[PDB]
């Protein structure tokens, strides 16, 4: 399987950036969601799982064909919750229908890391949707009950090593776990809507306490009022893991250039970029527009 990005026809940086703005704009406005918190959580999520489907052993799932589309990967467990981001970019899809699919999805990470101040992540453009049939099986998704070992291996699968699978997991941060959703519920700290390195703090700083929840599932309390899955708490437990978590807890620009490149790796994987294919994007935040 070859997935050569292929630019949407005659469209440029500034089409995308208005994209871009499209879903800026409405992040600002609907920010009523999940009590608050806003859907800049549920979208890097989206954009996360559409690619986290990916094999590098035969290039199967991964975000290019925007798969996520079809029922199959829309009705995945593992994707319990991800309807409401899928809902929120709708419209927008709407006033901007040449987009393909696995652009938007991806994009709307972009959109959602950059407007909660996160860093700037390059983006590119050029993902192709690909049928029904193209549709990765469920199971591709990774079990949040497990340890070290368990995410170490999962993660080789999209070829990340230990510094990308530590960075890319400072995004707990964001959001929260939801009882109905995944089993296990509350968030990871207080800052939940605003993208900084307090997931390595929580981690290192809090002490957590087993316990089982109501879905009998087991997680790391803290007094606080905070929670981490085992699979988080997993990073302190593992020697190699624990140092780099301790190097995010003290740089948070280490950290932040560090997920950047992750958080592209990832969302890039599967695909080949052509020769002439433009340079990836750098958006401007609405901020920096004066918007
Ligand atoms: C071991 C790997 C991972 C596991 C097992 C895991 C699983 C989970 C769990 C179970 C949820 C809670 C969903 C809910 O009930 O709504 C979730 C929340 C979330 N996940 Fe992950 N995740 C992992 C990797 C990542 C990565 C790599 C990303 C992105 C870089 C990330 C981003 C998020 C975000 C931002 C939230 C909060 C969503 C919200 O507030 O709705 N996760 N994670
Ligand atoms: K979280």
């Amino acid at each position: 399987l070859v997935h050569v990005a292929s630019v949407e026809k005659g469209r440029s940086y500034e089409d995308f950036q208005k994209v871009y703005n499209a879903i800026a704009l409405k992040l600002r406005e609907d920010d009523e969601y999940d009590n608050y918190i806003g859907y800049g959580p549920v979208l890097v999520r989206l954009a996360w799982h559409i690619s986290g489907t990916w094999d590098k052993h035969d290039n199967t799932g991964g975000s290019y064909g925007g798969t996520y589309r079809f029922k199959k990967e829309f009705n995945d467990p593992s994707n319990a919750g991800l309807q409401n981001g899928f809902k929120f970019l709708e419209p927008i899809h709407k006033e901007f229908p040449w987009i393909s699919s696995g652009d938007l999805f991806s994009l709307g990470g972009v959109t959602a890391v950059q407007e909660m101040q996160g860093p700037k992540i390059p983006w590119r453009c050029g993902r192709v949707d690909t049928p029904e049939d193209t549709t990765p099986d469920n199971g591709r998704l990774p079990d949040a009950d497990k340890d070290a070992g368990y995410v170490r291996t999962f993660f080789q699968r999209l070829n990340m090593n230990d510094r990308e699978v530590v960075a890319l997991m400072g995004a707990h941060a964001l959001g929260k776990t939801h009882l109905k959703n995944s089993g296990y519920e509350g968030p990871q700290g207080a800052a939940n809507n605003v993208f900084t390195n307090e997931f390595y703090l929580n981690l290192l700083n809090e002490d957590w306490k087993l316990e089982k929840n109501d879905a009998n599932n087991e997680q790391w309390d803290s007094k606080s009022g905070y929670m981490m899955l085992p699979t988080d708490y997993s990073l302190i437990q593992d020697p190699k893991y624990l140092s780099i978590v301790k190097e995010y807890a003290n740089d948070q620009d280490k950290f932040f250039k560090d997920f950047s490149k992750a958080f592209e790796k990832l969302l890039e994987n599967g695909i080949t970029f052509p020769k002439d294919a433009p340079s990836p994007f750098i958006f401007k935040t609405l901020e920096e527009q004066g918007l």
